[PDB]
């Protein structure tokens, strides 16, 4: 630290980050950019990827929501208690974002079209996850083994979303419905679920969800 | 150890950690599935996320094939030489991640009608490793620090299918030509390079690249 993360008014992909900065007890600087602003060209031609979210952390400056989610992960010591775990969190992070990838371009590329097949197609895509929760503790603690890595809140993220998309999408997966609640119920992250600057951004920079 | 990799018979996702176990000097076995055996379904099944690759280290099976890159990585030691450098690393594969989805995406959903403006655009989305390189010793060693952590394997498969794809694409970017002709001619890596077993796969599955 200190933390700064650069990004545009949306939850989009600094929501799980966030959550776990909050849920963590980590304070932290937002930078919004607007789209007005980012169409003046100057940030993005700095920006490596010519993207955001931008991060930075005292002295260094990363990109990738992912990189971020590892870096935060690895530095507070949330990416499992050995080498098998932390492959296994992995796993799970690349699940994740794979899911979020269809999700973005659902949203962003295609919503009206296309929402019914995704949301048919939902269920495969998340009975995954139910099955990681069913062969860790049964399900009862986190996603890969007994603390909180950062997988846990990137998935927390995707599970909120499609809630949203598709209300019921997890009534069929009773592992994952109770992970929902019990993570959200965390203190940290509750106030910060409840709080505006949570509340008072949309999911994502399109006007859907 | 002992190391399997299960896969159809392509270069694909599993080129990469294919360079770092034969780069590194490590023994593996490969189990080919063919689309064939594939469309049986029960493999299919089994898998955690329903797609290959799977990898096999001992007792412990992986999906993902950035996980598998990250794990060998991990245990191999090559993935930076402190906490900052890992960051930088991920933030490098991210990279790689979102650039072979793209051309993943035109190899098999739009390659005819596709290709022009992916090659016309594919000088912007090469620069961002050769300003990398740059800021990393003059270029002349690896893609971060000194040491050949597991997104150089990855970064230089990603380099060497688009110079099948758009040949003449790095002479634009004199660090990135370097560095592909300097890792190459690593001598375990340049033998496997030229091997059968490299050479008679395709780079893809349906013919094109
Ligand atoms: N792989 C990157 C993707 C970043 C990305 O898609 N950023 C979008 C907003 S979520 C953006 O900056 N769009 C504006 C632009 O591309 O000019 C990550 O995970 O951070
Ligand atoms: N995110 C996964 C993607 C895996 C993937 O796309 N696998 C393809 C082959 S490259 C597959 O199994 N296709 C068959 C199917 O989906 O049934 C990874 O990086 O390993």
């Amino acid at each position: 630290p200190p933390y700064t993360v650069v990004y545009f008014p949306v939850r989009g992909r600094c929501a799980a980050l966030r959550m776990l900065l909050a849920d963590q007890g980590q304070s932290w600087k937002e930078e919004v950019v607007t789209v007005e602003t980012w169409q003046e060209g100057s940030l993005k031609a700095s920006c490596l990827y010519g993207q955001l979210p931008k991060f930075q952390d005292g002295d260094l400056t990363l990109y990738q929501s992912n990189t971020i989610l590892r870096h935060l992960g690895r530095t507070l010591g949330l990416y499992g208690k050995d080498q098998q775990e932390a492959a296994l969190v992995d796993m799970v992070n690349d699940g994740v974002e794979d899911l979020r990838c269809k999700y973005i371009s659902l949203i962003y590329t295609n919503y009206e079209a296309g929402k019914d097949d995704y949301v048919k197609a939902l269920p495969g895509q998340l009975k995954p996850f139910e099955t990681l929760l069913s062969q860790n503790q049964g399900g009862k603690t986190f996603i890969v083994g007994d603390q909180i890595s950062f997988a846990n809140y990137n998935l927390l993220d995707l599970l909120l979303i499609h809630e949203v998309l598709a209300p019921g999408c997890l009534d069929a997966f009773p592992l994952l419905s109770a992970y929902v609640g019990r993570l959200s119920a965390r203190p940290k992250l509750k106030a910060f679920l409840a709080s505006p600057e949570y509340v008072n951004l949309p999911i994502n920079g399109n006007g859907k969800q």
